[PDB]
RNA sequence: UUUUU
RNA sequence: UUUUU
RNA sequence: UUUUU
RNA sequence: UUUUU
RNA sequence: UUUUU
């Protein structure tokens, strides 16, 4: 009479089995809903992220009060200008008209297993960053400059550390694909 | 079809490979279903070449747990 | 009733954070407006520029009041030729149909990281100063000679120490990767 | 239910045993965390520092509050010059405009088990020092310059008793690699 | 910049 | 990033 | 995975 | 078959 | 390890 609704996982579907016996908990498979960036190896572990922060913070001398604003300073620092193994010197701080250097040795030598995946973290609020930023005037990070991004609507896609997710525009994943290749391109 | 493919892990080396792992981790029988499961997710999401290396992760809720990734991919 | 806004940067957003505590701090993160030649690497700091600055005015034991004059002086030559830090010599001004040179040395020696990087600063002054003497007869820069370029109306975008920004036309963006490009060729 | 967790060392892991019994132990051991450079043959045991240090300072006849500017001095003066165990003569402080001698023989003599192994104890402290020096004048030691450094940003790492540890960038470790070799060279 | 006989 | 004389 | 300054 | 991180 | 003046 009724009509018969059908399970998400059927119920005769081949398993890995070792010694006659499942090998996976449907139970917890079926409730198991992890984000996925939370378990890809492009960005940083938790643990690895923590550790870093840590370590900067330690080498600054910097509060747990003040290390947020020079957090927010390092990610439009690192949005405008790439997230490599070899960046050197000091990263640039505005504090207002004001300019201050912070040493990048600290940022790059704990950041691991690399900054770019360290920063991977920031990508979201960069995105959000590069938005505001642009609905007042134009900006495209530098990075976009450097890649000759002619599009201008992919600016909020367009730095080094913009971790590709599902939840991604296809033109701005094709974009990014191109800008990473024409990067690595020697 | 997949019984009988070379494209597949025969079963004994499933076991061997399943048997090897749990003993790396000292994990009972019970518990390592759950660490399967995350595996298969996590190999879902990067992939499962003879070249990774580190940790994989898994979501314990909002926490990250991480293991080992020889035991997973020197015995198998 | 009322059509409802939506913020910025919405409430529910992944967030760098360590120990469960958020890593950034929104508050100064909406209103942290740098701008992108402030937080550049492609451009000395404020602190470099001053040094170089002072180390040049103190090597020329010139004054306060006439070092403005000669820094018009050198960025106009440098527009003319390249800033490389090869240069040596003498640089030249001219005072009326009179030619007065000044040595290069205190200028390429203190120029940290790179006299390229030192005259990033002067690269708007540049811009509008091309712009002015091409109103009055044809003035392409002798960098842009080199380069062979064409189009004649890039002439305020054709020095060796373009400051390439989010606000400059794509055509100038584009001829300026050919011709650094060009450059760097052996 | 609940994702088990992993031990550091695994329960099943092969030890060394000597008459069927663990040779290690574990307990010590996960919590032993000796920095590198406190366990390093090519740094000066804290004994031999001490040790060296008292010799100096006895040699000088100078007082326990005097000694850390002679160390200062010291410091610089190996920054610039090498330190190896052949240098003799005297070394040199500026007391502001006035140069004041003192001889090298106390420092060579007393320093076991090489004078560059004491000064390895110094390395952290020069390389700030070089790069605060850097911060107001072109400052590369003229280690880096007889060594025909070009690079200019690794002037913090171009000195003779540098330390290399796991935290230095990988250019600096090949450029120091690199200059070794150059200076054994004959 | 030099290197155009 | 540097490398455009 | 890394390699995008 | 392997080689897809 | 030493050998870098």
């Amino acid at each position: 009479h009724t009509v018969p609704r059908i399970k998400a996982i059927t119920s005769k579907m081949r398993m890995p089995k070792s010694k006659g016996a499942t090998v996976l908990n449907l139970e917890h498979l079926l409730e198991y809903a992890p984000q996925q960036i939370d378990i890809s190896n492009t960005r940083a572990t938790q643990s690895q992220f923590d550790t870093w922060y840590e370590a900067v913070q330690l080498a600054y001398d910097i509060g747990e009060t003040e290390m947020p604003t020079v957090m927010n300073g390092l990610m439009v620092w690192c949005i405008e200008n790439g997230t490599s193994p070899n960046i050197n010197g000091v990263w640039v701080m505005m504090d207002g008209d004001e300019q201050v250097e912070y040493p990048l040795k600290p940022i790059v030598e704990n950041a691991k297993p690399t900054l770019r995946q360290i920063m991977a973290h920031f990508s979201d609020v960069a995105e959000a960053y590069i938005e505001m930023r642009n609905k007042k005037e134009p900006y495209m990070p530098r990075y976009g400059l450097v890649r000759n991004l002619r599009d201008g609507s992919l600016a909020r896609y367009a730095f080094d550390f913009y971790e590709v997710t599902s939840r991604t525009p296809v033109r701005a994943r094709e974009a990014h694909i191109q800008m990473k290749a024409a990067a690595l391109k020697s």
